[PDB]
Parts: structure tokens; C-alpha cells; sequence
């Protein structure tokens, strides 16, 4: 995979440097809040494996993702999901910003043939509990993500 499909944003000049994949694909994460949200809220909690693996309990039962680095996007994964009952889809998401140890900011593209319908970002926190992060006020001051909506974590 070259690049991200159009309707995605590209999200240039906006990503971390030195993002270490090992140390963020360890480990659970919770999606606490994000840019948008359905009613209604729900806590999905994300878990991880060796070789890009995330899992997350979905809508419509489990979801297991397998990654690839998107080499002409820096930072972009595209992932290839399917689902307990009976989904295969493709979803791309860029780690804009971690620290590995507390929360991660993500940016997730949706796919639909060979273009991207639908993005969000997505607030990841360690912690059930978890806040929006004062570790990421630079971050979502820069990309105007200043009401970040929460979910049903606690």
C-alpha cells in the first residue's frame, strides 16, 4: 500500500516524529472520546498484538485488524478487518500524537470501494477513565479538535 485513498487527509506536517509502532501496539487502549459520535456512546476497547494487531469490540460483534504501513503517508496504517459476524472491510489510522505510557490521538479513514466516505478522530486512553489529556492541548488546539465528544468509558 503507496498511499491513503482521496478523502482522507493527508494530514501533512501534522504527525509525530519517532513514532515507535512496538511500544503503541502493546497493550490495551480505551477510546474515551472523539471528534464525532452516534447515539448511542459506547466503550470500545481496543487491544493489540506483534505485527500491527488491533481488535476492538465492534457494533456487530468482534473486530480483528491486521496493519501495513501506507509508505507514502507517514504514519498512516491501512488495516485489514473482519468481524464476528461476518465483516471484511479496510480502515486506514495515523498515531498523530503519544506517549505511549497514557493516551494516543488517532485520525481514522474509512473505506467504500477505493475511496474514503467517512474519517474521525479518536482519543485512545490507557485508563477506562481517562481524560482529554492536558498532554495533548498543542495538538488539538493546532488541529481545531477542541470539543472532543465523550464516549462511554469511565
Amino acid at each position: 500500500v503507496t498511499s491513503i485513498p482521496t478523502g482522507c487527509n493527508a494530514l501533512s506536517g501534522k504527525i509525530m516524529s519517532g513514532f515507535d509502532a512496538n511500544r503503541f501496539f502493546t497493550g490495551d487502549w480505551y477510546l474515551t472520546h472523539s471528534r464525532d459520535s452516534e447515539v448511542p456512546v459506547r466503550c470500545e476497547k481496543y487491544q493489540t498484538g506483534s505485527n500491527l494487531q488491533l481488535n476492538f469490540n465492534g457494533k456487530n460483534g468482534d473486530v480483528k485488524c491486521s496493519g501495513s504501513t501506507v509508505s507514502g503517508n507517514q504514519g498512516f496504517y491501512s488495516f485489514q478487518c473482519t468481524t464476528t459476524s461476518g465483516g471484511s472491510f479496510t480502515s486506514y489510522m495515523a498515531v498523530v500524537e503519544t506517549d505511549y505510557a497514557n493516551y494516543a490521538l488517532l485520525y481514522r479513514c474509512g473505506l467504500y470501494g477505493s475511496t474514503t466516505p467517512k474519517d474521525n478522530f479518536l482519543l485512545f486512553n490507557r485508563q477506562s477513565s481517562g481524560e482529554i489529556p492536558a498532554g495533548l492541548s498543542t495538538k488539538l488546539n493546532q488541529l481545531e479538535l477542541t470539543s472532543l465528544n465523550k464516549l462511554g468509558c469511565s
